[PDB]
């Protein structure tokens, strides 16, 4: 009852998916939770570090891991997705992934869930599913994109101006489209670093404020924040209880991609005034996609909050399975919308 | 470079693959492409020993599983079959682990019908796997049971009781009567200080709940107060299977058994998937309703959870992990 494990990334080669950093991030903190876990029920857990590919043997890393668990030595790799298995084609994981687990590896992976031998047919559809999706993005991709479309399809920032909290940040793609390089400048979220007036050093330690006041408190009140801001002057970007809430119910605070939803005229058109926000996710396990800058709250202590705006808007607070029971609720509106 | 091969041959299952190939037809289309590689390998100066043929009887697999372990010790490096199909156990698809897990120790295989696959070429073997894969569910789709929300299965899971119910369907214009059984609370009457087995559920939850007690602790009671298990001992493993089933929160699920090595499922519980909507996922309701809410039920999740880990969740914590538990269902 010993298990010893790795955790393996690396960059994705373009053809959604998140950067080396934000990959161990979330491999490690799944190691933890394991060895908590294994420990818990008597057992014993190592994780003996990261296997990270360098970004540029094409893949000495891999062959190392994967070496480390054919003699023996590892029972277990941790990826970010399944899909870091690949090497050209997600669907050229099929074969690795067989081996390891025929070896007796645990397969863990951070989006994806747990595979061993047992349920290694599950992993087979997985990676097909995977498959068959991906062919539909490449159909996508490979249409006429005009501005906007390549700016979304770079993971670039479409809109005017950053939201309260964040800044724009210009980078440049290299991309290859129709046999052609080009390149492209895109906008990326970062959390907002321009120097504010008052008590607060900038736009994030705002908003990480209001959760502390409203947590903490059984001010507490959002009447109640805005008040005290236009006492001790927290600029105003140039306050409106709409426009705290506002911004508290924005997921991108939480480290979410997400769609901005406007409220629409009779006629349709939209306005400019924010209705809600419509998380964006993977197209097959529903996880939410990751901003690279990552959170100013974390997204536990975010989900808390949504449930602390909910408990005020229905004038009475949720219990823990109400709370749980009503964020499963959102999802399914969000899917069947 | 030396060649140590073996054949496999076993009778086609009624699944579909060439059927009309006995085990003779294949003994002989084998050691006849035996013969052949033997030839070449020799003409290009190697060596190639054929070592005979590994016949399963006609009817789990003593014969596949001689092969392949001399695969695995490296005294055999090919195998020749008759086609690809004869490495998979009850659906073509599954042969793939199985052939891509020889291919990556090195061997070689040769289908008498199809070519020959090697570690360098695997990804041909796969897609023609799959291809096979399509085509059956094509020809399935073309032409039995019940599985149409009823209960497929011998005993009702503890809490519940088997009720018969009969659908009305009409199939290409011809009405058929299907009786199938349904979920329903257990009214069985039990010998202890519960009335039934519902509420022994929902007194384990009253026992437990942090509002502000432990499994072991239940079962310990469990015993002194006679608290009848169906039918010698209360386990706590039972226990939080059964905390863990989603019906007991009136939602429909499907209960996932624990495989051996090789695929082949056990009567172990391991888990359970929630049965969705496909397009809004919402948990597809039993019609009997819950034992426990689901508000309360989910809470029971994050309390399990808690004691799992070996420390309680945070309201967001719990939260996170029951959103986590379901992305990996939908993923599957």
């Amino acid at each position: 009852m010993d298990t010893y494990a790795g955790a393996y990334d690396r960059q994705s080669r373009e053809r959604s998916a998140a950067s080396p950093a934000t990959q161990r991030s979330a491999n490690e903190d799944k190691a933890a939770d394991l060895q908590r876990e294994v420990e818990r029920d008597g057992g014993r857990f190592r994780f003996v570090g990261h296997f990270s590919e360098a970004p540029g043997a094409e893949r000495p890393e891999f062959e190392r891991i994967l070496n480390e668990c054919r003699a023996g030595r590892l029972n277990m790799i941790i990826v970010y997705d399944v899909s870091r298995f690949s090497r050209l084609k997600v669907m050229d994981a099929i074969p690795i992934v067989s081996e390891l687990l025929a070896l007796g590896v645990t397969i863990v992976s951070t989006q994806e869930g747990v595979f061993r031998q047992g349920n290694v047919m599950d992993l087979i559809h997985l990676i097909m599913r995977l498959d068959a999706s991906h062919k539909e993005s490449s159909l996508k991709s490979a249409k006429i994109l005009d501005t906007k479309n390549l700016q979304r399809e770079l993971g670039g920032y479409v809109g005017g101006k950053a939201p309260y909290g964040f800044e724009l940040v210009s980078e440049t793609k290299e991309i290859t489209r129709n046999g052609r390089m080009v390149n492209v400048v895109i906008n990326k979220l970062a959390h907002s670093t321009t120097p504010l007036t008052g008590p607060f050093e900038f736009e994030p330690d705002v908003i990480r404020w209001w959760w502390r006041e409203i947590k903490t408190h059984k001010p507490g009140s959002i009447t109640g924040l805005c008040k005290r801001m236009d006492a001790d002057a927290v600029p105003t970007r140039g306050w409106d209880p709409a426009t705290v809430m506002r911004i508290l119910r924005d997921p991108r605070i939480a480290g979410f991609a997400a769609e901005v939803i406007y409220k629409k005229k009779p006629d349709g058109t939209p306005t400019t005034k924010i209705e809600g926000y419509r998380i964006q996710r993977d197209p097959i396990t529903l996880r939410p996609v990751e901003l690279d800058c990552g959170p100013i709250i974390e997204p536990a202590e975010w989900y808390e909050l949504q449930a602390w705006l909910d408990g005020r808007g229905r004038g009475k607070g949720l219990s823990r399975g109400q709370a749980i029971l009503s964020a499963m609720d959102k999802l399914y509106c969000e899917c069947g919308a």
